[PDB]
């Protein structure tokens, strides 16, 4: 714990020149057009631009450690808003161009811009969610769970059970939530395309996931500010801010990334939404 491996932290960050850049999201659209089945794959580089510090970036929580520093948020995590890349997720997952997502943040901020759990792996868990340690029953509450680790909150199930509710926060030694991983594991090897943000794919197996799609000729994508783990398997890096990115691919499919109406749970996905016809391609 102490002790625990943190990875590479404070590598430099890399930004992709203007041009470069805007051919290089008109190719990440090309592959979203082409591909049956997308998945992205989502760390703490998605929720900086709402205020919650990252890990591993320049002014990351373990890099400012390395440095005696503190991590800054400039938010809470109840008063945090979806980002513009959270919210373009939602869009893409409405409109079938999302098959699943990936996601290593325990921030809550996926569930709470209304992305369907059921197509939603929290591989790390959720500060909001506590589960009832005897009938698996999870909450989703409006409020951090005020504990990590796997304790007791203080609260009991509620279902017609009083059994220990306990926080879903995955400590350094926990085995990663079973159910999670293995549709996670799933939908990374039927992908054919895997698109990573704003992680820097460091911890196992999560960071590996995306490698998955690689087997049997899918294509990878990365989107991150730093150097990743697996930068030599991408068939695409895209070095520059997730919003940016998410905002102009969303751009070049034709879509509108939809309002946040303030913090909504929706346990499952709907048929798709009409979407705008697909480009010739080749
Ligand atoms: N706006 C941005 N646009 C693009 N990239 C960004 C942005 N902001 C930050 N980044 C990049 O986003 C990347 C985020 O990388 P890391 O900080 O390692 O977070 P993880 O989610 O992979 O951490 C994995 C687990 O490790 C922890 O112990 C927890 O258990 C985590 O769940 C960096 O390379 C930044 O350059
Ligand atoms: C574990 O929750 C957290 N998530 C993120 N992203 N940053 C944190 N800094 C302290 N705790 C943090
Ligand atoms: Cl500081
Ligand atoms: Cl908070
Ligand atoms: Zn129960």
């Amino acid at each position: 714990p102490f002790t625990a491996d943190k990875g590479k932290c404070g590598l430099p960050e890399i930004f992709d020149p203007p041009e470069e850049l805007e051919r290089k999201v008109w190719e990440l659209a090309r592959l979203v057009w082409q591909s049956s089945s997308v998945v992205f794959h989502t760390g703490a580089g998605i929720s900086t631009a709402s205020g919650i510090p990252d890990f591993r970036g320049p002014h990351g929580v373990w890099t400012m450690e390395e440095r005696g520093l503190a991590p800054k948020f400039d938010t809470t995590f109840e008063s945090a808003r979806p980002t513009q890349t959270h919210m373009a997720l939602v869009q893409l997952e409405r409109v079938g161009l999302l098959r699943f997502l990936v996601s290593q943040n325990v921030d809550g901020l996926h569930v709470r811009s209304g992305f369907p759990r059921d197509k939603l792996a929290e591989l790390h868990g959720n500060m909001f969610v506590e589960e009832c340690a005897k009938c698996k029953t999870q909450y989703v509450r409006d409020t951090v769970v005020g504990t990590m680790g796997l304790k007791a909150t203080g609260r009991l199930c509620t279902v017609a059970c009083r059994g220990e509710l306990r926080d879903t926060i995955l400590d350094w030694e926990d085995s990663l939530p079973d159910r999670d991983l293995a549709l996670a594991d799933e939908a990374s090897r039927n992908a054919d395309l895997s698109i990573t943000l704003g992680t820097s794919l460091q911890i196992r197996p999560s960071g590996n996931l995306p490698l998955a799609t690689k087997r049997r000729g899918g294509r990878l994508v990365i989107v991150n500010l730093q150097p990743t783990k697996h930068d030599r398997h991408a068939d695409l890096r895209i070095h520059g801010y997730v919003d940016e990115v998410m905002t102009r691919l969303m751009k070049h499919l034709g879509l509108e990334i939809p309002a946040w109406d303030g913090p909504r749970v929706l346990e499952r996905a709907l048929p798709p939404l009409p979407r705008p016809p697909t480009p010739k391609l080749e």
